[PDB]
């Protein structure tokens, strides 16, 4: 199909790797269900963003194996007494010290915002939400990055769904979500 194509020219061989292989894990085949292939992609290269523009403030948690995400989170967990999430978020922040969950959504991001916060529950895990409108919603509206890094973050996902729609794509992934 040309979702896979669009995924191999818009994201890097690494995150493509890294989205094939959480596919693989479940059983999923990233030819059948592109669409998902894409939102991995989309997802990791945020979360990737995220924490490259922060000395290293995030520490990544997303895209690592669920053996060695768990022993980063133990052993931040361990040193900084703060209480072990239920569910492996995707960054960490050493400068105001919590876990983050960071969510890319195709509908509004007050919807995404109160279906993350009703999964994870734990007070404790920061949650930013973008969506592919230049929009954000964080807890407290603590969104953490600069305007300049939140706004790399907002162009390329609008970029993502423009390249989409160039290729007749947009439609179909905005109704996967
Ligand atoms: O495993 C994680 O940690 C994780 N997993 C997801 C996720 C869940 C379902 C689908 C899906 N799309 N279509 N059908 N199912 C796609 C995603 C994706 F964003 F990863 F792509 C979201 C997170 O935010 C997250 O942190
Ligand atoms: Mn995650
Ligand atoms: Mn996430």
């Amino acid at each position: 199909s040309a979702m896979e194509d669009f995924v191999r020219q818009c994201f890097n061989p690494m995150i493509v790797e890294l989205a094939e292989k959480a596919m693989k894990e479940y059983g999923e085949d990233p030819k059948i269900e592109t669409n998902k292939f894409a939102a991995t992609c989309t997802h990791l290269e945020v979360c990737f963003m995220y924490s490259d523009f922060g000395k290293h403030r995030f520490e990544i948690i997303e895209g690592r194996d669920r053996i060695m995400a768990w022993t980063v989170v133990n052993s931040i967990c361990n040193t900084t007494g703060v209480e072990k999430p239920k569910f492996l978020p995707d960054l960490y922040d050493y400068k105001e010290n919590r876990f983050i969950e960071i969510g890319v959504t195709r509908r509004e991001v007050h919807i995404y915002y109160l279906e993350k916060a009703n999964k994870i529950k734990s007070e404790k895990t920061h949650i930013h939400i973008f969506s592919f409108t230049g929009e954000e919603m964080a807890t407290k509206a603590d969104y953490t990055l600069d305007e300049e890094s939140r706004a790399r973050i907002k162009t390329r996902l609008f970029t993502i769904r423009q390249e989409m729609a160039s290729r007749s794509l947009w439609d179909s992934f905005r109704q996967s979500e």
